[PDB]
């Protein structure tokens, strides 16, 4: 079968804490009376979720209530353990309460609320100096939940909330979050086709932290080169194949190798053979002034197919590129 | 022309701006599912129409609490039901997790999460005083802001996990909803933690008899006196409560809302002068008596039910400034 792997950093961090931290299975929640909360207006909508902007009527203040459609409970106790695990982490949304409608009895999660800047309205305002910035608080809150045992394992722009003139930054939805256990073999039907590892697509279980590292390259590498999303598959499968086409199909095969990964028949037809090519290929006179070498030097040790070679979010703070932050 | 009305002082309108489906438990659809799920293991307890089993659910070998109901009133059954509904998952309230019936016997019964009731009193501190009467009210605070009146608060109803510091309130039996004007059945509660409202047969009560029954429980565990008021039926048991709050203070709170005193008091109220809540510190319960603990005692263990703490009020006073 498959040849295991463990992270290189935070390996043992859940194994050395008792269980009541990471069995959420376990965990009792205590939802409490959604009176005290009054529904303003609707903000955004999920799969499985519905958010609103709300007010506490108790203090006046102005909340965010994410209204969750109970599809699956188990997955309801686990993002709610996660969240009050890391609740007050540097740039981790806050949990301010967890609530039910008395005659619905819809669960519902509140937050602390954010004044967040549109994505299309930031993308072309946006300076050298401010990527650097906004990457460097995305890495507090992942070496961070990273450090508290727990992979968001779905890390993109839609779960970065950011208060540009506060220059507030959240990292948010942790419903995909999971607690991390060496040799542990976890679902690869997470996060968004645009940002999921090579793991993932491969069907590689033994993943770990690193994962977010991947997506945070994708995130970084749409940013800097102006080209949303970098990798735009189409399918799961064709996702790998777009990957393929920059980072090539020999690195592919090393890695499937490395780990002996039996390779889906549904790749035969369509991977091919592509070469790998250079970071200096994607610049463009609408992106050159965001782009330098030593953004090419940090993508390019983020975006590598085998996740035990990827920056730590650690080893990332400490590369040249935050050197100005 | 007879007594003056009465209202809450909080959550007073809470089920008036609900829809019916909320608090019309009559009409409520009760789905009983099969208790084969569900193997008994042994008898925790007895109660006049019911009985309190631990039990194991057998898909995933987790203990359980198994409650099995006379079907004495089957009004009475919905009632519970669509209460412990309403409430399933409030904080230190019981969790129902399952509405099941014996294929045979055809025997209504609830499934509860597990609690790993301890024995226990002579260990408890001052601050596990503090600790637990905090958790019980953290309880009624959510259930009277969910217009549900337990109305059989006493020590039996608390189950408590001393090991784990966990603390469920239990036995909904006989909680009602809460509705402003209405005029209740006064033979709730269990005859030491019945408050004076319903002594004197005053009708339209609310949450604050909660309060009260909370402030006998108090008074027994700081005082070490179990119960505090020991009547022997409920005419005596207004008599106990007199000896300590005083007649005149009585003869003030039904003179306020224009109650009639039933004429067998006649001969067994009297004249009894308020005592000081300090008479009742001794050298066996004095570690466990602080300045605070009398004051926030004297708030609870009011006649007038108007006057007492509410639940949210009681958790602001200074007694619980040493709990998280
Ligand atoms: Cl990652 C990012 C995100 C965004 C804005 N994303 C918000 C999407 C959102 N709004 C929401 C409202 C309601 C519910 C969910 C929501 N999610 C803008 C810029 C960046 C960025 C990050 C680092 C460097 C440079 C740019
Ligand atoms: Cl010290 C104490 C003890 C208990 C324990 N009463 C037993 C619960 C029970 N119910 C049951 C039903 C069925 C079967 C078994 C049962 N056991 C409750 C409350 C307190 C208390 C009171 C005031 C303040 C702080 C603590």
């Amino acid at each position: 079968g498959p040849v295991p792997s463990r992270a290189r950093v935070y390996t043992d961090v859940n194994t050395h804490r008792p269980s009541e931290y990471w069995d959420y299975e376990s965990h009792v929640v205590e939802w409490g009376n959604q009176d005290d909360y009054q529904l303003v207006r609707k903000l955004g909508r999920g799969k499985y979720s519905e958010v609103f902007e709300a007010i506490n009527i108790t203090n006046n203040e102005k909340v965010v209530v994410k209204i969750l459609k109970p599809v699956k409970k188990k997955k309801i106790k686990r993002e709610i353990k996660i969240l009050e695990n890391l609740r007050g982490g540097p740039n981790i949304i806050t949990l301010a309460d967890i609530v039910k409608d008395p005659v619905s009895r819809t669960p519902a999660l509140v937050f602390e609320h954010v004044n967040n800047t549109d994505f299309k309205q930031l993308y072309q305002t946006l300076t050298d100096y401010d990527i650097r910035f906004y990457m460097y608080e995305i890495l507090k809150a992942l070496d961070y939940c990273h450090s508290m045992g727990i992979m968001h394992r779905d890390v993109k722009p839609h779960n970065v909330m950011i208060d540009h003139e506060h220059r507030k930054l959240r990292l948010i939805d942790w419903g995909l979050a999971e607690f991390y256990h060496p040799g542990q073999e976890y679902n690869v039907r997470v996060a968004s086709r645009y940002f999921k590892g090579p793991e993932l697509l491969v069907d590689y279980q033994m993943y770990d932290y690193s994962l977010d590292m991947w997506s945070l390259g994708c995130m970084l590498a749409s940013m800097i080169f102006r080209k949303e999303p970098f990798f735009h598959g189409h399918d799961n499968y064709d996702q790998l194949v777009r990957i393929a086409k920059v980072l090539g199909t020999e690195d592919l095969y090393d890695y499937i190798d490395k780990y002996n990964i039996e390779l889906d028949p549904r790749f035969n037809d369509i991977l091919g053979r592509h070469s790998r090519k250079r970071w200096e290929r994607f610049v463009h006179s609408e992106n050159q002034h965001l782009v330098s070498p030593e953004a090419l030097d940090f993508l390019d040790k983020l975006l590598r197919y085998d996740h035990q070679s990827r920056l730590t979010a650690r080893e990332a703070m400490e590369h040249p590129y935050f050197y100005t932050v």
